[PDB]
């Protein structure tokens, strides 16, 4: 009668996780969209099932979806919180784990303390493949904003589009004026997230992100990706960068010509049980 659940989180973005395994539930968009509501719901970034697998060679299957009900996510973190649940919850004793996913299979590997490494696959730089208007590929581009001020940035697909741009100072970084300007510029005809990267040395970064449709948020995992990946590219990071995003810090590791990989933390904050009917 009650659908048991499990509130996590990874740096601050937070997650309703149900295993559909065990427990079955019929959830459209309209319970979804109750579901995440702050202040009548449970409260949450995404929704994550697990349910049975498709096809014989996964151990489980997942879906994930945003506050208002669409299967889409931004940032990639959902798979560690997944490893971490599965466990949790004694649905598996395996630490390597294969997972089907809306992207194919995913193998996170969960190691201690709730920290898990994951393939977040190749970047890809190209304009088309970002997309991001501009003739040819190059290093950096120079982009015009309002009142005749210029930004110096890079660009990085991580399934999704990023731009970075480097600042000496992450807490006086004008985040606010210029994140909407880059995630709305004409240049990027499918908007883009906007990271504002300071630089360290060449092992530690911090980083803002400006997200797609959102504004600034706590981690965005795949705007970490793409800061390391750009300031690797640029000749400025070692190949294994701490990242420092506003909501915590997570490790991202690459090497040209192969994925990157990204090690970050996970946090369950309680397990709850609700009446669905009264979402439905
Ligand atoms: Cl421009």
């Amino acid at each position: 009668m009650l659908l048991e659940f499990t509130k996590m989180h990874g740096l601050g973005n937070d997650f309703m996780v149900v295993d559909l395994i065990s427990q079955r539930a019929y959830l459209d968009t309209a319970t979804i969209q109750r579901l995440a509501d702050r202040h009548f719901g449970v409260g949450f970034d995404q929704l994550l099932i697990v349910e049975p697998p498709d096809v014989p060679e996964a151990d489980f299957k997942y879906r994930i979806f945003n506050a208002d009900g669409s299967e889409v996510e931004q940032c990639g973190n959902g798979v560690r919180c997944f490893a971490r649940f599965v466990h949790e919850r004694h649905l598996t004793n395996k630490t390597n784990i294969t997972v089907q996913t809306k992207a194919g299979i995913v193998k996170p590997e969960l190691g201690q303390n709730g920290w898990v490494r994951v393939n977040m696959g190749y970047p890809k730089f190209l304009p088309n493949e970002i997309p991001f208007v501009a003739e040819e590929p190059e290093a950096l581009y120079t982009l015009e904003l309002a009142n005749d001020q210029n930004i110096s940035i890079d660009v990085v697909n991580m399934g999704n589009p990023h731009a970075v741009t480097i600042v000496p100072d992450v807490l006086t970084a004008d985040v606010a004026g210029i994140g909407p300007q880059v995630e709305s510029h004409k240049r990027f005809p499918e908007r883009v997230n906007a990271g504002f990267m300071q630089v360290i040395d060449d092992k530690h970064v911090r980083l803002r992100v400006f997200e797609r449709g959102v504004g600034e948020t706590l981690a965005c995992g795949t705007g970490a990706c793409a800061a390391a990946v750009s300031g690797m590219r640029r000749g400025l990071l070692a190949n294994s960068v701490e990242v420092e995003l506003a909501g915590g810090k997570l490790q991202i590791e690459w090497q040209e010509g192969d994925v990157v990989w990204m090690t970050g933390p996970t946090t369950h904050v309680y397990d709850g049980r609700l009446d669905l009917r009264y979402f439905q």
